[PDB]
């Protein structure tokens, strides 16, 4: 499985220390949020598959021209591939506003540049959050609420690239403690929901969520498009339901689950746990600083067998 690697803290390890920890624990996937040169160099011949986000601040620059995208590929990708196994490139992460207007042309522009560079194995996609999907209940009722997402699904369909989704049962649960049980949320026996539309049964909030993305994809006209869960995790402190036991239970649960897929698609699901270390400098809710599997000093936040 993979682990997202965030560096928004003032007390984290060196990139090479990081890569080493990964190889020790047997983690075979990494997501990085910008073209981090030190991470990339450290990653050479490490055998770790990678999701490379371009960085939202780069979206407009890349969307402008193919020469802009070629220059980015030349500096940030060409020097590391194929030694570094970059599997995907996320042209934007949870972009909002008029910026969404830039995601399709940046996606095209990168596809053209990778092509001419002779790097067509690398696939181009975009990272979204679940709040992109409406009428998620029953999961079969899922539909993309924004118009631009259909444009994207179609491009992914024709290019053979998957969709990267940030799925967090924690946020769903946190918002709706009354309607949602901790068991259902953390992969524990107890609850069963039946999708009337297709008759599938659901025992976990995770499955129900992923299958809602699949519902939406199909409606968009992109049935064969796969989903890569580009983020999923549970905080160990800073708010409601945040605790090591809950965080241990969710993540281990997650690791032991994804290999069986979901009721709509029983194939193993590619998933990235958020995140490797707690980022002591994040803003927003107190929980943001407590999503790590490890403590800044490389010590296990709680025990997880990968």
């Amino acid at each position: 499985i993979g682990v997202c690697y965030g560096v928004i803290g003032n007390n984290l390890p060196s990139r090479s220390d990081v890569v080493q920890l990964y190889r020790s624990k047997g983690i075979n996937g990494m997501r990085i949020y910008f073209a981090d040169g030190q991470a990339l160099s450290a990653l050479r011949n490490s055998g770790i598959g990678l999701i490379l986000d371009i960085g939202n601040d780069q979206l407009a620059n890349i969307a402008a021209s193919t020469s802009n995208a070629a220059s980015w590929v030349q500096n940030n990708v060409r020097p590391y591939y194929p030694a570094v196994n970059i599997k995907y490139i996320a042209a934007g992460n949870e972009v909002q506003g008029g910026a969404t207007q830039s995601i399709l042309p940046a996606m095209r522009n990168l596809n053209a540049a990778l092509s001419a560079a002779g790097l067509g194995a690398i696939k181009v996609s975009t990272s979204i959050r679940f709040d992109e999907v409406a009428n998620s209940f029953p999961p079969s009722a899922g539909v993309f609420k924004n118009a631009y997402m259909t444009d994207v699904a179609r491009l992914l369909a024709s290019t053979g690239a998957p969709l990267l989704a940030n799925v967090y049962p924690y946020f769903a649960y946190r918002d709706n403690p009354g309607s949602i049980s901790l068991n259902y949320a953390t992969f524990q026996p107890g609850t069963t929901v039946r999708d009337q539309n297709n008759g599938l049964t659901y025992t976990s909030l995770f499955d129900a969520m992923v299958d809602a993305v699949y519902a939406a994809l199909e409606k968009a006209g992109a049935p064969a498009v796969k989903v890569v869960v580009s983020e999923s995790g549970w905080p160990s402190a800073g708010g409601f339901a945040a605790s090591a036991g809950n965080a241990r239970t969710y993540n281990q649960g997650l690791i032991n689950h994804v290999g069986g897929g979901t009721p709509k698609k029983r194939e193993a699901l590619e998933t990235y746990i958020f995140a490797m270390f707690n980022e002591n400098q994040k803003t927003g809710d107190a929980t943001e600083r407590s999503f790590g599997l490890f403590n800044p000093d490389k010590s296990p936040a709680y025990n997880i067998q990968f």
